[PDB]
C-alpha cells in the first residue's frame, strides 16, 4: 500500500536550493521540490515536472540519489519517496504563492526548519552517497523508528 513521490535536490558545488511551502503537506518547512506521480508518468518525468511547477527551475541531467518510504502512524498510505539530485539546471528560481525558493550554503542548511528526517539522510546526499531508507513517524515532527542504508544502486 505505498503511493510515489519524487524529491528533487538542486545541489551544486556550495549551495543546495530548497523551497518554503505555503500551504498544505509539509508547509513552513524547507524541502526539495516534488510530489505525485502521475498515470502513464516515469517516475524521472515526474520529477522533472514537479522541478518546474515548484521551483520554476528547468533540468536537464537528473541523477537517482535514494528511495525513502515514510509511514505515519495511522495513516494507511506509504510515502515511496524517489529522491533525485541536480547540478545542471536552466533558469532562474521562482517565488510563487505556493513556494519560496531559496539557496543555501551547505554549512547553513536549516535543518530545524526542515522535515526532521532530513538530518539523517542529508549528510549522505552532501558527500554523493546513494541511499535506501525508512522513517516511521508519529505526526508531523517526532521519528518513532527508522532504517537508513547506503546502496551503490537506488
Ligand atoms: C516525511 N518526510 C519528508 C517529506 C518531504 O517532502 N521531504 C523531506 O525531506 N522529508
Amino acid at each position: 500500500a505505498s503511493r510515489l513521490y519524487t524529491l528533487v535536490l538542486v545541489l551544486q558545488p556550495q549551495r543546495v536550493l530548497l523551497g518554503m511551502k505555503k500551504r498544505g503537506f509539509g508547509a513552513g518547512r524547507w524541502n526539495g521540490f516534488g510530489g505525485k506521480v502521475q498515470e502513464g508518468e516515469t517516475i524521472e518525468d515526474g520529477a522533472r515536472r514537479e522541478l518546474q511547477e515548484e521551483s520554476g527551475l528547468t533540468v536537464d541531467a537528473l541523477h537517482k540519489v535514494g528511495q525513502i518510504v515514510f509511514e505515519f502512524v495511522g495513516e494507511p498510505e506509504l510515502m515511496d519517496v524517489h529522491v533525485f539530485c541536480t547540478d545542471s539546471i536552466q533558469g532562474t528560481p521562482v517565488e510563487s504563492d505556493e513556494m519560496r525558493p531559496c539557496w543555501f550554503q551547505l554549512d547553513q542548511i536549516p535543518f530545524k526548519d526542515m522535515w526532521p528526517d532530513d538530518s539523517y539522510w542529508f549528510p549522505l546526499l552532501l558527500q554523493k552517497k546513494k541511499f535506501h531508507g525508512y522513517f516511521k513517524f508519529q505526526g508531523q515532527d517526532t521519528i518513532l523508528d527508522y532504517t537508513l542504508r547506503e546502496v551503490d544502486t537506488v
